[PDB]
């Protein structure tokens, strides 16, 4: 520390991390970028790939959401206690972000054209999460062994917004339901999720959610 | 180990651990799924995701190419010395990911009609890459660090598919250029370049490169 994120005023790819340091017990700076500033063109070219969001961690300036989480995973003991369970939570993180790509795609491309399509091919989707919740302690633990990893909080997160695109898209997964019931019940999290900073800040950069 | 490839016939997701595993003088098993075995439709229910690479690792069973590489660099010494060279490691491969990415959508939904417009994209894609390296060693070492990571072999690949796309596509990206060179150049790696097993394979799995 300290932390710092630099982002455009939305949930997007970053409500993911704030929940995990929110979580930790962690305190962290915002630095928020409107479109207006970033159309200037002063900060995009300084960004590795042109994109935000930006993460400073002390001397350390991460960008990519994943690497970022994966970051805070690895120096905050959240990636497992083994070598197993770090390939399974890549596992998990890498179908998160699977489904998130397709949930951008939407959102910002074809959102009237395609939401139906999308909603409808939505529970082949979400199965694999509930699979792999089924597989670990009859999913009353996390998605990963016994202790919440970075992996859980965008998993979480992810379930979060696609509740908001689809009412109730977990009615048909009852792991995956209690799951998100269950870690938005812990204290530092249902905070987080109260709090204004979280609840005046849309979830995507247009109206679509 | 024992390592064990369950793909399709093809390069895609695959050439990059199997770069990585050559390399590093590690022997694999290959277990080629053809389309008609994948139709058949018992293989595909058991897959995580519903698709291919599966890996196998002694005990250990994972999906997701990027979970992969990232458990063969964690276990094979290829993810850097330190907590930094970690992050920034997968800040490269993310990148990695994003532009194979795009190359995917590219072969197998629109290539004839946006070949074109990918290919001028495609040096602002480049860049962030060609200016890693000139900020490490003038570009003399590997992506990050001075030691060759899981995400060397991600790279090397990307830029190797993309160097058939589009032939001179690395002519005003001279570090990568001799990056390309070099890692090729890497005894074990010349030879699995050379070898039937990669040289009979074609790059994508529609015939399109
Ligand atoms: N692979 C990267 C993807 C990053 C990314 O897509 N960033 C978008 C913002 S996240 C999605 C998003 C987009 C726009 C807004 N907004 O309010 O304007 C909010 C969120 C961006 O920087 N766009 C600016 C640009 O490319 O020039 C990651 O995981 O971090
Ligand atoms: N995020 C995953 C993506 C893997 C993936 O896309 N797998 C696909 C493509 S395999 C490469 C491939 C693509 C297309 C053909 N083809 O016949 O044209 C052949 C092989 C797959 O298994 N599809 C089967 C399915 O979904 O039922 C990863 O990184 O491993």
């Amino acid at each position: 520390p300290p932390y710092t994120i630099v982002y455009f005023p939305v949930r997007g790819r970053c409500e993911a991390m704030r929940m995990l340091l929110a979580d930790q017990g962690q305190s962290w700076k915002e630095e928020v970028v409107t479109i207006d500033t970033w159309m200037q063109g002063l900060l995009k070219p300084t960004a590795l790939y042109g994109q935000l969001p930006k993460f400073e961690d002390g001397d350390l300036t991460l960008y990519q959401s994943n690497a970022i989480l994966r970051h805070l995973g690895r120096s905050l003991g959240l990636y497992g206690k083994n070598q197993r369970e770090a390939a399974q939570m890549d596992m998990v993180n890498d179908g998160v972000e699977d489904l998130r790509g397709k949930y951008v795609t939407l959102i910002y491309t074809n959102y009237e054209n395609g939401k139906n399509d999308y909603v409808k091919a939505l529970p082949g989707h979400l199965k694999p999460f509930e699979t792999l919740l089924s597989q670990n302690q009859g999913g009353k633990a996390f998605i990963v062994g016994d202790q919440i990893s970075f992996a859980d909080y965008n998993l979480l997160d992810l379930l979060l917004i696609h509740q908001v695109l689809a009412p109730g898209c977990l009615d048909n997964f009852p792991l995956l339901s209690a799951y998100v019931a269950r870690l938005s019940a812990r204290p530092k999290i249902k905070a987080f999720l109260s709090s204004p900073e979280h609840v005046n800040r849309p979830i995507n950069g247009n109206g679509k959610q």
